[PDB]
């Protein structure tokens, strides 16, 4: 099943299902977790386009200690394996952080080759300081499994989707401080360096569709900033989507994949 | 489950199954896809004999790009792995255009070594000017995707087999123009080399037992070549079978293993 | 599957579960992977985290690596835990893999490691027919015949479906090179111990070790599992009523129960 390519003379595993013409979805998932955060989503993805999965480096089988990297690297990364892949126009699918590198790529190559974003459940606020306070506990090396404990519990917000449970329990395993202080930082800087993900997407040059889908973040005012966002600016639709957790493409798989079709449609 | 070794510099993945006296099952598979094209006969042939299913150069689960290569490095390649685990005498069953490396194969190692060869779905004419199309067309950079999805429709014919739907969409990404135009010319140099693959096996120093099974070139004069060919040598055999599509050991499993079985018992 | 370089060799495995306490660390036999223990996993990941490690040369790739034994076995396997900050652990290992499950807790000792499982190993001096192949799988003219003769000890005439599966189809891609060391591993720990129960009594600071098996079916077997716990209380034993020489795989949850309660203490 997972194949893999040296782009940028790392190792990025993915896997690439269907045939259908028309933009490919490429999932992106968050970190410490790979192409696995998309298994329920993928009956329906593959159904409907070209999807090709893809694992961030030192996210693949291999499990050695990479080189220090953030957002540009993903970015660089994923970009590499679709031209190899001969991937014209795509669709990335991103889950939390990763939808940083999702814009970061769709800045990079255009709307035309990148029509269309979505985003499930990123943080669209300036960073709340508990946030970064649980950033700086990962990168601590006596304490970060303690940080990662926490960000966990208030991801499954109490849930029995056993999805989601699997998922977190059994299905993100062999990862350590390495990977999880790395996340840290990156994240950690992405808002120090943006503000916030909002303000990221109005320095697109020519934005193309994006579309944040979410779950969790709030309640709440949380939305009015969506509406205001979604307001000011054509490009942008939103959707909350009653889900327990911040896993809502594996809480809410076909309705997910729903949104990504219907996104790409209107595109 | 995938297991690799370098052989000749190169990655070969394979796996092996199966713990049986006599000679061992190697599935070959055809151009642009991998041991997934067995995963349908391998539970009938594991329990037969033990079962080696091989993977070309640059069809395991590291899709880098590699050298140019053909049939002489498909066969050399094969061999080594087979030495390195001190196979003795086996039986290749190979998918199309694999069978010029199973018969190149069982040239080099000759009749004892390589008993039998089973080839599913070859065509055994000289080359029909529409395929050595399709073959062109493969190697044109700007339209090798239109020549790949006509050749699938050929394949597929009406069929709505889920085996090998799913793995003619699902089941064979990660190629593109490198290999599919590779493959163009490496299909196209042997009918040009030998005429036909039934030439090619004219020319083997000592034949083994050789057995074609197929379901695809309609009834008519194909059978009538077939039924020729069998008159005038006793040591090869043909079964067409009733199927709909150019995957023979997919589509019908239970009953090309059968086959296989039955080749190897009568050598 | 995962893999690290651990010790300069490359070292597959997998890490699953998340509860508080020792993590189960599985260890095959010679010429297995983690699918060992596929049947067991689901029972021992709900229970603590779980990492299912494969020994040097044994995972997805097979080229052929440094020459080894015990020592590299354990080495390569503490040295994958470290890397994946693995504290206390308990060791579920395999027949001859319980040579190298014993050597990992006599040189950590019984707070990192507080309790062994073996499953089927033969506690006496090893039998004719196997000591047999153990020394023709190493002579490069017979080999075949010698691994043919281990696999036969392996199956003893079973009929249990996935004990069949696992010695005939999980078994392959290894050489006269695995194969042969095997042989010469396994017989070198007999040498040079005369048996697993020698062995243990050599432990510096015994571990809680627990025995599971339902083979060496007989009477003056028990006598000696009996015989050994009446010498030595951290030792234990669970006779099962299976037919194979697999416990894990024909009896995973009994096998997994065991090692649970095993934990516990
Ligand atoms: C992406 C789905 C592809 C599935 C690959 C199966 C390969 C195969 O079966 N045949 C050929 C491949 C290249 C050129 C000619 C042929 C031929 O069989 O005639």
């Amino acid at each position: 099943m997972i194949t893999t390519k040296t782009v940028n003379g790392v190792q990025i595993a993915f896997d690439d299902q269907g045939h259908e013409p028309g933009p490919v979805f490429v999932t992106l998932s968050g970190w410490a977790h790979d192409l696995r955060a998309y298994d329920g989503m993928l009956p329906y993805l593959r159904a409907a386009q070209r999807t090709v999965r893809v694992c961030w480096r030192g996210h693949g089988p291999d499990r050695n200690l990479v080189g220090d990297f953030g957002i540009d690297e993903m970015a660089a990364d994923t970009i590499g394996l679709l031209d190899a892949l001969e991937v014209d126009s795509f669709v990335p699918i991103a889950h939390a952080h990763g939808g940083w590198a999702a814009l970061e790529i769709a800045d990079r190559l255009g709307a035309q080759r990148v029509p269309a974003v979505m985003i499930l459940d990123l943080i669209m606020t300036p960073a709340p300081r508990e946030f970064v306070a649980a950033l700086h506990g990962i990168q601590d090396p006596e304490r970060w499994k303690e940080g990662r404990d926490g960000l966990v519990q208030s991801w499954l917000a109490g849930t029995t989707n056993q999805a989601v449970l699997d998922h977190v329990r059994y299905d993100s395993g062999g990862h350590g401080f390495d990977m999880w202080a790395r996340a840290g930082r990156v994240i950690d800087e992405a808002y120090r360096t943006w503000g916030s993900p909002m303000r990221r997407m109005e320095a697109l040059a020519e934005p193309c569709a994006i579309r944040h889908v979410f779950s969790h973040p709030k309640i709440g005012e949380y939305d009015a900033l969506h509406d205001d966002f979604a307001a000011r600016h054509p490009w942008f639709s939103y959707r909350r989507l009653g889900g327990e957790t911040h896993f809502p493409g594996i809480e809410l798989p076909q309705q997910v994949a729903a949104e990504a079709i219907d996104l790409l449609a209107g595109a």
